[PDB]
C-alpha cells in the first residue's frame, strides 16, 4: 500500500517516488487530489514522455468507480455511467456530479480537472491554458530498459520539462510535482537535473529530504501469489517476467570514482565552473578522470573551450555545436558507458548536467 | 463449423491454445459463446493482436454479426435493424431493446463497453490502463504464418510483454479466460517457449493435450468433399500453392536436432536456477555446436559464466549487457533460430528457447 | 459500348475482360449490379493490387448521377441534392433512396454496398466479416507498364487472391468475379493462376470458354476521326497518343519454345510432377531449357528439390527461402526475361505457377 | 489589361498564353466563363500538373465576391456567405443563386460547374463523371524554375494530357482549351506535343497562329512602381524577385543547329520516319548531330531500332525500356542539355516528341 | 502586465513592415494576434499565419491560436459569457453583448462564419501563386530565423526570399493597408531573410533596441527582468540548471559576425549580378590559400578576367553563361566557404550583396 498524504504534510512541494511497481502510485496520487480538484476549483496535469504513452492511454478510466468509492467512501452513491459516451454520473454528499472525458481532457461538472500532456508535444502547449492547475504527475519518469529495449530520453529533456513547469505554473505558490518511476537508476537526465545521486544506502533509508525536492522509495508489497490460479503459476514459471516485478533496483548504474593529481588535458567553462578531463598513461592504454575546478589556479596555459559565446572572454576558443560534437563525442561516449573515473558524486552530477544538456 | 470452445470451457483449465483448423471461424465461435456473458453478465472482452495494423485493418464494424446473434440466440433474436454508416446495430433479445455501437477501438453494448481492441506492440505503453470487468482475452493469430506474411517479427521479450498485459487486463480476478488461436502450429516461437510446450507430431495425432496451467487442442480440417459444380472451388484445386495452404497448419513444425556431447561447454550463462552451456566440437568440414543445460557448476570451475541479472551477479561471472550479448551471443542466437545446433533433449530445448527469446534483439 | 449483360446470362461465374480501355468496363459492371445491390441485399467488393490504387481513388464518384440515370432511366428521378455529406438523394420507382459514402465504404440506405480493399492488406483482414458480398471486381488486374512505370506484383499474388475469394465468399453459390485489365500480356501471375496462355489467335476469336472461367476481349472501337476539330488533328500529330488507343495487345510477351533431349541438370517436385532445367553448352556460352517430366524415369541420380516438407521423402533436398534464393534466384530471373526455352505452352504455364508461387519480389 | 474575349472570338479552340505575370489570367479567364457556367449549362475543368498544386489550392476562393461584382456589376446584389461551410449566397438579376465548393468540385445551384483535376491523378478519371465540360484551363503549364526550384514534368505528359482531353471532351464540338504559362521556354513536353518552336521573332509579333492552335504572348505591364508603398520598394531592391516579373522570356532555350553530311551511327523508326544520330570524331573528343531521314535511302546496313512491337519488322531490333536506357539514356541527356547539333527546327521538334515520350525519370 | 511586449508602439509608426527578434516566451505571437483581433472581428479583414515548413503548421494547435485569456486581456471587461465545446473545438463568447463564435477547421480559423486566420507554409507557397485571399490585412511570419538549438538541421528554402516576396504579392493585391510581422526567437547573421531585407545584425543595434530603415523597422525584444522567488523550490531548481536559465537569454548568444578584410590583387573570377560584378580573390599563403569576397562597381582593370552571367537576357560580349550544371561544379565550394565564416568580406555592405547572390543560387 502507498499514499501521498504523508509527503503532502511536509513543506516540500516536489516529490520523487521510485519503486513500488504495481502498488498504484498513480491511482493514489490522483485519488488524494480528487477533493481539491472537485471542490477547491483546482486542476491537475498528467504528464508522459511520449505521445504514444498518452494516445494509447485510456482517459475514460483514469478516474474509476472504485477510486471514488475508496477515497469518498460512504459519501459516494448513485453511481451510473455511460462508457460509450465517456460520461460518469454519481453523487457525493447528495449533490449530482458528472465526469466527462473529451479528447485529452477530463471534466468534472463542465470544468476541466485533468490535463493530459506529452513532453514531446510540450512546445505547442506554450499557450497558458492552465490557470487552476495545482498538481503535476510525471508517471514512469525514468525509462525501464527491461520493459522497453530502445526508448530514448528527449533532447535536453530537463530544459523542456522546466519550461513546461513554468508554463503550467505561473506565480502560483500552491503547486505540486509528483514524479513517479517504476525503475530507479543513475545516468538519466531527470536525476541529473534534480541533482540526486542514487545510492543503496539511500534506498535502505526509504526517505530522503533535500533543499528543493523530496525523494521517497517504495517497498514493493509482499502480496501472496495464488497458486490455485493458473495465470499466477504461468507467470512464476517465466523467470524474466517474475524478476521484472522486483527489478526496480536491479541495477542502479553506480559510477567509478578515483582521484588523479595531475592537471587536466582540456577545460570547458560551464555554469561558473571549469570542467576538465585528465588522461593518465597506463601500459594497457589510458585512464580517464573527469574533474571540476572552481577556479583557473595552476591551469594558466591549458586551453579553455566555451560553449556560450556571450560569456566568452580572454584567450578561450569558441566551441560551436558542430565543433563540440567532433571532439567531445568520444569523451561523451566514455561518460555514458561506465568507463571513466569521477572525482566525487558531486562532480559526477555537474558533468551529467553538461553532457545531457549538450548531448545530440 | 464443428469446432466450438464449449468442450474446452468444461475443463477446469482457464488457458487454452487452439492450433489448426484454419478457416473454421475460431474467432467467430469464441466470440459468440462469450456473448451471453458480455451482454448480461457485466463482463468485458479484449481482442489482442501482435501488431497495430492487424487491428487497424480489422473491421470492428463486423466483429459481431447478425448471423452470429441469430445462431447463438436463435429465436430469442428478433427485430434486427442496423445503420452501418454510423456503425450502429439495433436488435431485440428476449424482447428487450439492445443496440451495439462500435466506435474507434471499442465495441459498446447498451452503453457499456464489451470489447476492447489492443495491440501487443502498443501494450507496453498501456501498462497503467484500466479494464474494469474483463473476463475473456483472445490472442488471435498468436503464431506468425510465414506463408501469408513473409517478414513478420515477434516482439522483443514478447512473452514478458504478454504476461504484463495479462496482469494489467486481469487484476485480482479469479474468473478469467485466455484463448490463444493460431492458424499455423510450429516450434521456435516465443509463445510456445513461454508456455513450455514442445510441438510434436505425436501430440497432434491425439488432438488434445492437457498441462498443469493450460490446455492445448488441435483442430483438424475435416476432409470434406469439394463441390466441383462451383467454378471457384475448381479454380482453387488447380492451384497447388493455395490448396496446400488449407492443410498447411502442420506442414512444418520446425523440429530441432537432438544429440548429446560429453565434453565440457565453451561458455556458461546462469539462467533460472540453472546454467546453460554451449559446446563446440571441432570437425574437419567446419565446426559442430551443442546446446546443453547444467544443473550445478560441478567440474566447471574455470569456465566463464555470464549473468543476465546484475542483482544476482557474483564472484567472477561476467555481466551480460546489450553490448556484451551482441558481441558473443549474437551469432549463437542466429545458430539457434536456424536449425543449426544440437540440443541435449526437448526439455533442454525449451529452456534454451526461453533464454534466447528473452534476451534476443532485432 | 461494352456491358457484362451478355456474360451474366451465361452459366459461368468467373469472367476475364481484357482491352477496351475507356469503354467504361468498371461503369457497366457496377451499373448492372446496382439492381442487385439496391434491392437484393447483396454487397460488392472493389479490389486493387495496391493500397495506393485505392487511396488515390475518388470513392464518392464511384457512383455518379449519370450512372443512375442510364441504368434506371425514367424510373430514376429527383437527383438534385448533394449535401457535402457524401450523400446522394434521388428517387427510384417513387421511393426515396440515399447513398452515403464514408471512408472506404459506400452505403445505400444505411447499408454498405461497396467495399474497397487492397490485395496487399488482404492478409491482415483474414478475420474480417463481409456478410452479403455477391460481386467481386478486380480492376486493372494486369499491370500497365506505360501508365505505371514500376509496379510489382505481390508475392504469391494468386494464392493471396484465392484466399481473399474464400474470405469474401463463404458458402455462397451465387457469387460473381470480374477481372478487368486494360492491357493483356503473358508473364503475369494472374494469367498463370488461371491457366490461360494469351495468343493472338484467341484475341481475334474474341471469346474463349474454359472449365472454370470465361475470357472475353474488348477491342477499342474503330472510329473515323473528324479532322475539322482541332483537338483531333492535334492528337493525330502526336504518334504516342495515337498508338496508345490500340496498345492493349501491342505486346503479349510470347515466350520462346524448343525441346532438348538431354537430361536436366536439376529437378524440383511440384504439384504431383517434376520440373527440370536443362543446360546445354554452346561455344558462345550456355543454353537453357525448362522442362516438365511426368515420372522419374531415367533420372535416378539427379537431385530433386521439394518445396513442401510434408511430402518430402527419400533423397529430395528441402527447399527453403535460403536454398531457393541461392540456386533458383538466377533461374527465376532468366525466366522473367525471355531468355529460356520452354517445351510447350502447357509446360510454360506449369513453370509460371511455380516461379510466381515461390518468387520473392 | 488582358481578357480572353479577343481569343474566344477567334475560330481557334486551343490557346497558349505566355507571360503577363500578375495580370490574373486565371482570375479573368474564370470570370468571363461564369455567364456560361451559371446559365448555359456548361462545366469547367481547372487542371494542374501535380496534386499538391490542387491540394494547396483554395477551392473556396476560386470564385470570389469581388469577381462576381466585377463581372456582374449592378446585377450582383444581396451577397451573404458562410465561409466556414464554404457556401456563397447571392442574387443575380433578382434570382437567388448559391455557390457551394466541396472537395474537387464547385456547385452552382446544385449543378457542378468547376472540376479540379491533377494530371498525375488523370488516370483515375473517366469520361462518365464529366457530362458537359466546355472549358479546360491548364494553369502554369510550363514549369518556372525560379519560383519552383525542382518540379518535373510527368512521364509522357502530352499523351496523358491528350487522353484527359479525350476523356473530358467526348464528341463535343463546342470545347475550349486554355494553356497558361508565366514563363515560355523550349525543351518542355507541352511545347513539343503542340509542335511549337519558341523564337524571339515570334515574341515580338505577340500573336502566332497555327493549324490547330493559337499562341498569344502577354507582356507584363511596364507601369511605374509606387515607392510610397514600402512593400514595392523592398521587392525592387531584391533583383532576383524583380527580374522574375519580366523573366517570362528571359531564356527561351534555343537549340544549336548544324548539318552533317555523313550517315548516322544508328537509326530509330518513329512516327512514319527514321531518327538518326551522327557522331563526328574531332581532336578534342566527339561531336553529335541529330538528324531525321524520311526514307531508308543509303542506310541499308545501319541498324534500326523500333519502339513499337506492332510496327516491328524485317531485321529491326526491338527496343525495350531496359535496352533503351542502356543506349539512349546518355543520348537523351545529351539532347536535354544543349550539347547536340540539330539539323533544323523542324527536326528538333520531331526529336523532342520522341525523347519526351520515352524519357524515364 | 506592462512587462509583456506589444505592437502598439510599432503600429503608430508609418512603417508597415516590422522585424521583431528576441523576447522568447514573451508571447510575441500572442500579443500581435491579440491586438489584431479588433480588426479581424469587426473590420472585415483576415489574417495569415506563416511558417517556414509544413510540419510547423501541421503540428500547430490552431484551436489555441486564439485563447480565452487573449480575448479577456485584449477585450477586458467587454469579454464575458465564455463557454466552449471541447468536442467540436468551437469557442462561444460575448463581446459588447453580441454573440461571437470562433471555429477552427483545417488550416483556417473562422469568426462568425468568416475566415479570419489562414495558415500557410513557405514550402508550399510556390504552388499557391494563383490562390485568392480577399481581405488579408496582417501577415505574421513567426520563427522567421531558424533556431539551431530547438531544431538540429532545419534548412532555409531555396531562394526563400524570392518565394516570400511572391507570397506577399499573392496575399496582398492592390492593398495599401497591409502589415507584415516577422518574429524570430533568435537573431543571427548568414540567414536569407536578413539578407533580403538588407539588414546586418550588429551588437550596437541591439543595445539601441530600435532601428529604422527606408522600407522596414527592426525592434529587439528583451526578456523582462522579473525577480526570481527563491523561496519557491521550482524556481531554485530552474536556477540550478544552467541550460534552462541560459535559454531565456540565448536570443543574441551568437550573431555570427563575419570576418572582414581587403585584398588589393584582382579577383580570380567574376559574376555579373544586380548591375554589379562580384569577384572572388584567392591569395596564396604559406599555410594554404586565403579567400576574399569583393564587389566591383565597374569592369575597370579587369579586361581579361572571365565573367559569369546568371541571366541570359543581360548576357553580352565575352561573358560566360552561368547554368545550373556549371554553377554547381564551381560555386558549390565557394557557397560552402561563404556559409561558414571562412572567407573575408570587404565590408558589411558587400557581405549583404554577397548573401543575396549566394542564397538566390544556393542549393541543398
Amino acid at each position: 500500500f502507498w499514499t501521498p498524504k504523508r509527503l503532502l504534510e511536509t513543506d516540500d512541494r516536489i516529490f520523487l517516488v521510485v519503486g513500488g511497481r504495481g502498488v498504484g502510485k498513480t491511482f493514489n496520487v490522483t485519488g488524494e487530489a480528487l477533493d481539491d480538484l472537485f471542490f477547491n476549483n483546482v486542476s491537475m496535469v498528467y504528464l508522459r514522455r511520449l505521445g504514444v504513452e498518452i494516445d494509447e492511454l485510456e482517459k475514460n478510466n483514469f478516474i474509476t468507480e472504485e477510486m471514488l468509492r475508496v477515497y469518498f467512501g460512504n459519501r459516494f452513491s448513485d453511481f451510473n455511467a455511460d462508457e460509450s459516451k465517456q460520461i460518469m454520473r454519481f453523487s457525493i454528499d447528495g449533490a449530482i456530479h458528472e465526469i466527462k472525458a473529451i479528447r485529452n481532457k477530463i471534466f468534472f461538472d463542465d470544468r476541466c480537472i485533468v490535463y493530459f500532456i506529452a513532453l514531446s508535444r510540450a512546445g505547442h502547449v506554450k499557450s497558458n491554458n492552465y490557470p487552476d492547475v495545482k498538481y503535476l504527475v510525471f508517471d514512469e519518469v525514468i525509462i525501464d530498459r527491461s520493459i522497453m529495449p530502445n526508448a530514448r530520453y528527449i533532447r535536453n529533456e530537463f530544459t523542456v520539462l522546466l519550461n513546461l513547469i513554468e508554463t503550467i505554473k505561473r506565480k502560483r505558490e500552491d503547486f505540486y510535482l509528483f514524479m513517479l518511476s517504476n525503475v530507479g537508476e543513475n545516468f538519466n537526465p531527470i536525476f541529473a537535473g534534480l541533482g540526486y545521486y542514487l545510492t543503496h544506502e539511500d534506498i535502505k533509508k526509504g526517505f530522503v529530504k533535500r533543499e528543493d525536492y523530496c525523494v521517497q522509495f517504495v517497498e514493493n508489497k509482499q502480496e501472496e501469489l495464488n497458486m490455485t490460479d493458473p495465470f499466477v503459476r504461468l507467470g512464476a514459471k517465466n523467470r524474466d517476467f517474475s524478476n521484472s516485478k522486483t527489478n526496480a533496483f536491479e541495477n542502479i548504474r553506480t559510477p567509478y570514482f578515483k582521484h588523479y593529481g595531475k592537471k587536466p588535458k582540456l577545460l570547458v567553462k560551464y555554469d561558473r565552473q571549469y570542467l576538465g578531463i585528465a588522461e593518465r598513461k597506463i601500459p594497457s592504454g589510458l585512464e580517464y578522470y573527469y574533474q571540476v575546478y572552481k577556479t583557473l589556479d595552476g591551469l594558466e596555459n591549458i586551453t579553455v573551450f566555451n560553449n556560450n559565446f556571450d560569456t566568452l572572454m580572454e584567450d578561450e576558443v569558441f566551441l560551436e555545436e558542430t565543433q563540440l560534437k567532433k571532439k567531445f563525442k568520444t569523451y561523451f561516449e566514455l561518460f555514458q558507458q561506465n568507463m571513466v573515473y569521477h572525482e566525487s558524486p558531486e562532480t559526477f552530477l555537474e558533468w551529467s548536467k553538461f553532457v545531457y544538456a549538450l548531448k545530440l
